[PDB]
């Protein structure tokens, strides 16, 4: 009863013209919408032919489960060519984000204890809480410096600085000063290189290195120069940490472990640094936006955080356990606005998705934008209702929330990202109320990650 792979519904359109249409623009900003529309038309599975190959698109938790069942010991995710190109050119190692096969697993097993283990989280969470406190106090100060105790501003830069500040402190044990009003020029240079590296990544990742090296030599120059600044900052930090180990951070533990070479430690530390760029910031912004649009949800989160403020202050780690509604609020935000638009696996072995045979080597992509909007799973999917997550009780409900991926290749920074998001929202919601003038949905664009095209100004008010 299993249908052949070739009988799978195909998305209409010309696979070759569409690829040229992508190169015409160095982007595919409406990917989430165009895929979402196709699901509505053809069902929960279809093939998207693009150029010489394509992708099988799915959106159901049961498909995620079947994908994790055929996860080999080395789950295969396509490497990001422009990033790999820089490593080979300069002679750097590739980290877990870019690696595949045995070398990935070798690196992964020697990183999990220092990045994901409960002991690791116990270590750096008080560090993140400190940075979150600085942000909230600085913001609360600006609000009260105002005439009416109310401030309207663009919070994306400051929140983005927070995520970089907190992550860099956990990774290298150094404060960049980005939450302060006057950071050093070195810190600003580093931050600019990160932004340029991400920008140039989008410009290059949609065509082969063979071609893009002709059509855009200056983009590659910007990309490698940005990476040079990043790896230069990483070399300095790792060297400094190493010297001081002969007389507290994630890299220090990795150096003490001595399981990975200094080059491998650096490679993974740069991909962890890159991992906090244009990721954690956006769920934070979209949560604030939705809390401004749903005052009752915001007030419920404030009562929760105010009730647990004392214990959290004594033990910051309690923010990850004693704030269940805030955790649900993050699930609801990521349900509607997943950072990673899709999860990607190259089928290591044959499998069956939606009664269709999937040959080994097929590129399968789970589109979370469509997964989270399935009404049969999230009734009234357009509604921002964090309470739904305390009530879900399906047998396979652990696959309803996979914004960080699944299996052994799941986001290595998940615990760090969750800590950063929870601690910031907790400390902000304690003393401040967020409001928005516009109540309409804002547009998202797919540019490597899913982000708002133009996040609006928000108004903060003291209680
Ligand atoms: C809301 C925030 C974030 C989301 C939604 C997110 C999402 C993801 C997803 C979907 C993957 C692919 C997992 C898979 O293929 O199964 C991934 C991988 C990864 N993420 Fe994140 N990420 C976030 C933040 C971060 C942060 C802050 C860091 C580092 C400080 C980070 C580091 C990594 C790394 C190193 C990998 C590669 C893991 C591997 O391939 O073994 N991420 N992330
Ligand atoms: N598949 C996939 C996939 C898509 C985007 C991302 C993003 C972007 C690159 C670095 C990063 C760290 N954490 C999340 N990300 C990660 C994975």
């Amino acid at each position: 009863t299993v249908l052949p792979f070739e009988a799978m519904p195909r998305r209409p359109g010309n696979r070759w013209l569409r690829l040229l249409q992508i190169w015409r623009e160095q982007g595919y900003e409406d990917l989430h919408l165009e895929v979402h529309q196709t699901f509505q038309e053809l069902g929960p599975i279809f093939r998207y032919d693009l150029g010489g190959a394509g992708m099988v698109c799915v959106m159901l938790p049961e498909d995620v489960e079947k994908l994790q069942q055929v996860d080999s010991l080395h789950p295969h995710r396509m490497s990001l060519e422009p990033w790999v190109a820089y490593r080979q050119h300069r002679g750097h190692k590739c980290g877990v984000f870019l690696l595949n096969g045995p070398e990935w697993r070798f690196n992964r097993l020697r990183l999990n204890p220092e990045v994901l283990s409960p002991n690791a989280v116990q270590r750096f969470l008080p560090m993140v809480d400190a940075v979150a406190r600085d942000f909230s106090q600085a913001l609360k100060k600006k609000v009260l410096q105002n005439a009416r105790g109310s401030l309207t501003l663009d919070v994306q830069p400051s929140i983005f600085h927070y995520t970089i500040e907190a992550s860099n402190l956990a990774l290298f044990g150094e404060r960049l000063g980005l939450v302060g009003h006057s950071p050093s020029s070195a810190s600003l240079n580093f931050l600019h290189a990160l932004e340029v590296m991400f920008k140039s990544t989008v410009q290059l990742m949609f065509m082969p290195r063979s071609l893009s090296r002709w059509t855009s030599p200056k983009v590659w120059k910007e990309h490698f120069e940005a990476w040079d600044c990043i790896f230069q900052y990483g070399d300095n930090c790792i060297q400094k940490i190493y010297q001081e180990l002969a007389f507290t951070s994630i890299v220090a533990e990795l150096l003490l472990n001595a399981e990975l070479s200094p080059d491998a430690i650096k490679a993974n530390s740069m991909e962890l640094t890159a991992g906090s760029v244009d990721t954690t910031v956006f769920p934070l912004l979209m949560t604030l936006f939705e809390l401004a649009r749903n005052p009752n949800v915001q007030q419920a989160l404030r009562q929760e955080s105010l009730a647990a403020a004392a214990s959290i202050s004594e033990h910051p780690q309690k923010a990850t356990t004693e704030l269940p509604l805030l955790r649900a609020a993050l699930k609801e935000t990521l349900r509607l606005y997943p950072v990673g638009l899709f999860l990607e696996r190259v089928a290591s072995s044959d499998l069956v998705l939606q009664n269709y045979h999937i040959p080994a080597g097929t590129l399968v992509r789970v589109f979370l934008y469509s997964l989270g909007r399935n009404p049969a799973l999230f009734p009234r999917p357009e509604r921002y209702n964090p309470q739904r997550w305390l009530d879900i009780r399906g047998s396979g409900r652990n696959f309803y929330h996979v914004p960080f991926g699944f299996g052994m290749r799941q986001c290595l920074g998940r615990r760090l990202a969750e800590a950063e998001m929870l601690l910031l929202l907790h400390h902000v919601l304690k003393h401040l109320q967020v409001e928005t003038l516009t109540q309409e949905d804002i547009k998202m664009v797919y540019s490597f990650i899913l982000r708002p095209s133009m996040f609006p100004l928000l108004t903060f008010r003291a209680i």
